[PDB]
């Protein structure tokens, strides 16, 4: 049921997709090696993701959430990159793959770095990069990333030296207390807890 619209580059919201995109572009401890060495994208599709029933879904577990959380449903635009991205767009996120999980525990990550979502486009530590060149700072194969909304609800803070959620809350904010350009990193344990709103195509770029 789901239908992918194409924006165009000359739409605002195309323009501010790729921004948060590239602004949130960051170094990385592993010196390129998870999700390879670029600093900025060559962007080469926005799509617009279109699912009425993963939308129902999505606004009536938001709804929950924020009736819960004294009406504040704690909504942001977050990045996801993983093998899972086809299956996304059609089916939604699905908790049944929670249990890979990560620093935080099992759940499903999010981050405020674009970044940071590149290195798991290609698997948990960049696998063993593309299909074709097995290289994970390729700079020639496509790689996709979700833009999505994700509703936090009372999120539980974990500082981080960088499964259901902590009782009483809908998500953790896994926040690097190390690397002070780091941005957050999010899990949440329901899958109707996130929407998939833009698929991004795009290349890493060689730096010059
Ligand atoms: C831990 C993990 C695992 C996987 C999966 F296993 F490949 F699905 N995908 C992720 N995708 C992210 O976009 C992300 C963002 C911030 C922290 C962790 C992750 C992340
Ligand atoms: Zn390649």
């Amino acid at each position: 049921g789901t239908i992918l619209i194409d924006l165009s580059p000359d739409d605002k919201e195309f323009q501010s997709v790729e921004e948060e995109m590239q602004s949130t572009v960051r170094e990385h401890r592993d010196g390129g090696h998870a999700g390879g060495i670029f600093n900025r994208y060559n962007i080469l599709k926005i799509q617009k993701v279109c699912n009425k029933k993963l939308w129902e879904r999505y606004t009536h577990r938001r709804k929950e959430v924020s009736e819960e959380n004294h009406n504040h449903a704690n909504e942001r635009m977050l990045f996801h990159g993983s093998p899972f991205v086809n299956a996304i767009i059609h089916k939604g996120f699905d908790e049944r793959h929670a249990y890979i999980g990560g620093m935080f525990g099992a759940g499903i990550y999010f981050a405020e770095n674009s970044s940071k979502s590149n290195q798991y486009v290609y698997g948990i530590g960049g696998g063993t990069g593309c299909p074709v060149h097995k290289d994970r700072s390729c700079y020639i194969c496509h790689r996709q990333l979700l833009f999505c909304r994700v509703t936090l609800g009372k999120s539980f803070l974990q500082f981080s030296a960088m499964a259901h959620s902590p009782p009483g809350h809908h998500s953790v904010t896994g926040r690097p207390s190390v690397n002070g350009l780091a941005l957050a990193e999010y899990v949440i344990y329901r899958g109707e807890q996130a929407y998939p709103e833009y698929l991004i195509t795009y290349q890493i770029m060689r730096p010059e």
